């Protein structure tokens, strides 16, 4: 029924550093930020953990266990604090890492919205079966990104993955 | 303590084939919409999901694998977002799909409210041990309905099932 | 693939105050007995645990709290120690216990056997939702009983539950 | 990241037996009160009646009181997005551990506020304590961050410092 | 019922470095290696983790994260792949090591033995309430320490913790 | 700590598209099946039928039998006690990735055995995978590892030497 005052805690899982990505990330933002059904968005990327005890961290280098367990952890919070997860999910370059959320989250049975997104249209449409079968609704990022600002995040209603070959 | 805002999010959960049972329901929401410690309130029977490619959709009849799904996953989803569950449980005609919920919900480790109902409050007290033991607060609903407005659903104060014969 | 031991752990649940109930309990360790996929099984009303404070415990009485707390506990350990979960399932009059279970056990994704028996066959095929979609494989206590004896419960193959309207 | 409306619910777990335990939580609730990232804070000892115990703290209670008063702090638990935990490393809270183990089970963040009347003694902490909790406050020295730390995604903070037995 | 081979997976949790618990861990050892239902006993002082990255390893030093992590994680390993717990719990001295696995355990639904050990026998009897009521079997260590070499750990029947003071 | 008996029940996950995909996994397990910590493997490719799928691998398959491969591959990750991952660094699996923390959620220990064709290319990996595998045993210089993996308890080896990005 109607919430009484917003309810959806969203974590944002996506892909970064890749130019397309972050654009994506940036405008789900907006449009989250647009929904009246959230109460809050989480997204790993923003702030992070600095690791004092860390000489010269490289952004792709080694990087310290504090600084890994911090990160990953901040990650998992965010997973444990959010009532459903919105992964941005990029068809064209597979991200193992968002998966892995998408995986954490469907065994803790929260909802997962995946926002497929690839830049060849054209290619064939195909989709791992667990991603297909563990996303609870599927609102494709290139056709109907805009959708984030209207999705009742209060209730997150289902959208079973259709349409996609699965090998 | 005194919470700075609403934070009960209630999963209704309820059989809705007869008419008294869906009264139940309908007085519920009434009751729960007067608690000032609810947030938000899901009940299962309110919206619904289409499977465009199921023809004439009957109820009770064979439904698509699609529809199915979804509409499941539209009730695990309400337990994940939801902080507890409310069961209008109907004592004359056990219903298995609420048992399996308030299992469901248990396993998760959530307090779950049971609001049992009978139209033979005369008759022996009696119930499955697993749900006597299951459940986490007991309010009657033949005579404490009511409190559905007052109860305090940010903490769910607990209060064993007693005086139900185990069988 | 074959396993160099036997794996199946099962929590045997079932309803058990009627004849008939019994019976097919009597008649489903007998067949487990027979499948060397099995490891283990656990049927609930085999032991029990006894309150000595509990003066002349009666069955279906007021029972003390802390033989209720024991009694529950021995079934979510059973639950909790199984692979996979079997329940006779009787259509004729849902049992909200085992209902219950079968919720708690999917919440925990651990497979589920259903094993439906009815006494009317040529009756309506009509099967609560939860129940429909929480099973992850059904042999027809009817007609497949005997395949108990048989089934590979290391690894538990999916048979989803189809042929029965849902209400 | 800013949330819309506060949506911190903290499990506020501690020992209650202490004057100095007693005070210790008297303050967090004061300070968590000023967090404007808080929504609700939960504290167990703020209890049920049985009707039908005749009763004395630390004497033999009902098993319904244990029950319904155990099962109030799972609930307490269950709601809590983190817990904020009053750790005594004096007097060892076995009580305060298992709900840390028990949230950190349920993948929630757990802030742990450790409290010693002891600094002479080497600043040492088990290591199921020390890996489970995600954020560490000392209680001795920052006590006050309570009332500013973003409940609403409990930025991790690793315990180091710390010898591990 | 009677299980086809050994099933229970033990977790044995308990203090360690003090003269009495090493003994109360090594006698805990002999007795469970003596119980036919035991399929595996884990202890997580027996083999450690190596850092080859780590200077000076300093038992109660600082420690570094890769080590303090892979320690801990053993230990997790355990429990999960354990079907319950066995803890040698220190009443004189308690171990927040031991209650924190004891809370992990019982979020895990998995059963929870606990073996108290006092050495002033003749002082108040009194426990938390989060472990009497977490614990699902009491065996005193003081007085039935040998029912671990008789106890069923294929169904871990259940004791709950009577006699205590709570406070 | 010595098994009675072999406890150990593998959730061998892993792709299998590309030849090279294929003959790890036919590897693995024979590797496995030396292993006496073992006591089962799953491997999810070795399927279900949908009676009523008049069916094409790569092509639209019905959503019964979805769910029921899905499942099928969901109740290995029950009833196995660790995970086992022949991950292809080259074509990353996010079926696989998918699985990893699932079971990792689940508590559960995850064996990464990582294969790369390409050892040009710097040795990096995901945030998610590095962090949330328990054990790494590198597929192209220790994959005869498997054989003698001590399954019943599943020694933690974290991940190292891998940039994180
Ligand atoms: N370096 C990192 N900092 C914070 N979060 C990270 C990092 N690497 C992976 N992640 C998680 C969050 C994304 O949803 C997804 C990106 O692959 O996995
Ligand atoms: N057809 C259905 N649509 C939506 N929810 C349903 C359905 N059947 C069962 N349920 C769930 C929700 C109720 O709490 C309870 C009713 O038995 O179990
Ligand atoms: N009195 C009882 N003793 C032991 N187990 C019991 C009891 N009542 C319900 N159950 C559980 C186990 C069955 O699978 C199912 C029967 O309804 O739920
Ligand atoms: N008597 C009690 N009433 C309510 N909660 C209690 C009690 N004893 C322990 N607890 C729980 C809550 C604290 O966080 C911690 C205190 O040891 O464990
Ligand atoms: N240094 C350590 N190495 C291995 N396990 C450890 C360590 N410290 C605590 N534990 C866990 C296991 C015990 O059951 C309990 C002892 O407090 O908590
Ligand atoms: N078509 C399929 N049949 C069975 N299991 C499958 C399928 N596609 C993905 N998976 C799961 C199992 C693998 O570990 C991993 C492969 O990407 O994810």
């Amino acid at each position: 029924m109607k919430a009484v005052v917003p309810t959806g805690k969203i974590y944002l899982g996506s892909p970064f550093y890749s130019d397309a990505q972050r654009e994506r990330a940036a405008k789900a933002k907006e449009l989250l930020a647009k929904n009246p059904s959230i109460a809050h968005v989480f997204f790993p990327f923003d702030d992070g953990f600095t690791d004092p005890d860390e000489k010269n961290p490289e952004i792709g280098g080694i990087r310290s266990m504090v600084w890994r367990d911090a990160t990953y952890q901040n990650d998992l919070t965010g997973i444990s604090n959010a009532t459903c997860g919105v992964f941005l999910y990029d068809m064209d370059q597979l991200d193992d890492g968002s998966a892995f959320e998408i995986g954490f989250m469907r065994a803790m049975h929260k909802p997962v919205i995946l926002v497929p997104f690839t830049e060849h249209p054209e290619k064939e449409k195909k989709m791992n079966l667990m991603i297909a079968q563990g996303v609870t609704t599927i609102i494709d990022g290139n056709t109907e990104f805009e959708k984030l600002a209207d999705y009742n995040f209060n209730e997150c209603p289902s959208n079973p993955v259709r349409g996609y070959g699965i090998y």
